């Protein structure tokens, strides 16, 4: 409870670790594009959970996209946000307290365009799912 428990994936855990140790100077990009670290509260364990995701930024808001590399199912961090939308978003040296809001309609469309601009592969994922990919807006706390 309130304790960070890393992803069981050694590679993900290791990427979170290097990013935090270096303010994103290490492990700060994937596919040549910037990452941020999302911290959520585990809805079952109360553990703090930390997840690298693509950076998608505008006016101090961040959108996070629950694509899980084009996996069929939602990732755990998505359920965590639905249970408690409070999160931390680390972008390099800045650590923001934010609250998540899942997007729909024209607002979603706007951030989806921003997300695909940032990481075109997201469109490939959506094309390959019949389920709408969750896009959550992280707003300043
Ligand atoms: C593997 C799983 O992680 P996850 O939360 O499902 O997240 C899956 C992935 O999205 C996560 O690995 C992302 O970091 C992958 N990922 C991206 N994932 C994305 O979805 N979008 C991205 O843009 C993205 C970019 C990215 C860039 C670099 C990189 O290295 C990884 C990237 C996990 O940690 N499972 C834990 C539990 C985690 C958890 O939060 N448990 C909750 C309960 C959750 C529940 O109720 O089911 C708790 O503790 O209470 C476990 O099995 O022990």
């Amino acid at each position: 409870t309130g304790e960070y428990v890393p992803s069981p994936s050694e590679w993900i855990g290791n990427q979170v670790a290097q990013y935090e140790a270096s303010d994103g100077a290490e492990a700060g990009e994937f596919d040549g594009r910037p990452l941020v670290i999302l911290t959520t509260v585990g809805r079952k364990t109360g553990a703090l959970r930390k997840t690298p995701v693509m950076r998608v930024e505008h006016d101090g808001r961040y959108a996070v996209v629950a694509s899980q590399g084009g996996a069929p199912t939602h990732p755990a961090w998505y359920f965590n946000l639905v249970a408690d939308p409070r999160a931390q978003l680390r972008d390099k040296d800045a650590v923001l307290s934010v609250v998540a809001r899942e997007l729909a309609g024209p607002e979603r469309a706007e951030w989806w365009e921003r997300a695909v601009r940032a990481y075109p592969t997201y469109q490939e994922y959506q094309d390959n799912t019949r389920r709408l990919i969750p896009v959550l807006l992280l707003e300043p706390g």
